[PDB]
């Protein structure tokens, strides 16, 4: 009924539409406007939405498979329940938001930002925290086994009950300053 | 030079006493003090040292080896350097000292006092801090391979350039509230 495929879109201005149910399969939406946006229950597989502003969108009850979010910026946005299936987070920005509970197992975090995010309960297993900003993130409670993750994080995230790998506890000790 | 060889000295006044050099050997001191006392190079065998008081005492230059200290009190002592080849601590008063760079390996320090105690680059390996007091315990560039440590200590001391094993690196870990997960 919306179903948007191989299609492009440079920056356009979607301000405050009802794009609630929308299916996009390859679609590259690059420096678009999404602010206000309804998202909801839209299900997108192999699309991108590089460098797109969310000011305050609803994506809840969506359903994001191959997709990549590079570069975009997440205020206030409606982020849970949501299905992420290999999705790409790199550069984006997530300060803020609160994205408790969600299932980020395998999806690419390298240089997102997340100051201030809540990340509690998140399953971020065999996930790419690489060069990821976590100045006041809480990831407490979260399964954090098999990520990547850069002694910064283990200095400065939130990480009380935060179930780790023997390896990832012997980097927090190592990123703390103890020697092995 | 003295030399104190299977000998037994109870409540003794030590104080003051210029006892540079002196040798000792299966030597118990039971209550006795030693403010004061200069004991600079002095050499210690088999001896026990057993709620002893060492205010001001220097133990410069010193070794002991095989040696108590149970219930000791050291305040504001010249503890280093110094050799030590497995001592006794337990239950001692080292807080506030400075032992740094002292070989602790094998040492039991069980329930002593390191408040505020310097322990930056000693060697701990063996040894056992079973309910040690380590707030403000500085252990900086120490090598902790092998000890027995409290939970507590991992919250406590300072261990910047520490050096650890890998279940102490998982304690600590644990210490701050990460929980380790098989898989």
């Amino acid at each position: 009924m919306q179903q948007w495929v191989d299609c492009e879109f440079t920056g356009r201005d979607f301000r405050d539409e009802d794009l609630s149910r929308l299916h996009t399969e390859r679609a590259m939406f690059s420096e678009c406007d999404f602010s206000g946006v309804n998202l909801a229950e839209s299900q997108h597989r192999g699309s991108a939405f590089r460098n797109c502003t969310f000011e305050r969108t609803t994506l809840w009850h969506s359903t994001f498979a191959q997709c990549s979010m590079l570069g975009s910026v997440f205020v206030a946005c409606r982020l849970r329940p949501l299905t992420l299936d290999d999705v790409d987070f790199t550069l984006a920005v997530l300060g803020g938001n609160d994205l408790r509970g969600l299932n980020l197992t395998g999806c690419r975090l390298r240089e997102t930002s997340l100051v201030d995010t809540d990340l509690r309960k998140c399953v971020l297993r065999g996930a790419d925290l690489s060069g990821a900003r976590t100045t006041g993130a809480r990831l407490d409670d979260a399964d954090l086994r098999g990520a990547t993750v850069d002694p910064v994080l283990w200095r400065t995230a939130s990480l009380v009950g935060a179930r780790v790998d023997v390896d990832q506890a012997v980097a927090f000790a190592a990123a703390h300053g103890l020697c092995l």
